[PDB]
Order: structure tokens, then C-alpha cells, then sequence
């Protein structure tokens, strides 16, 4: 989705 539900925690900080 358009809220970083893609990434490697829980902040966008640390996406892939």
C-alpha cells in the first residue's frame, strides 16, 4: 500500500 507497509520494520527506514 501507499503507507511503507513494504519494508524491513516499521518505520520506512530500512526498505529493501
Amino acid at each position: 500500500n501507499d503507507d511503507c507497509e513494504l519494508c524491513v520494520n516499521v518505520a520506512c527506514t530500512g526498505c529493501l
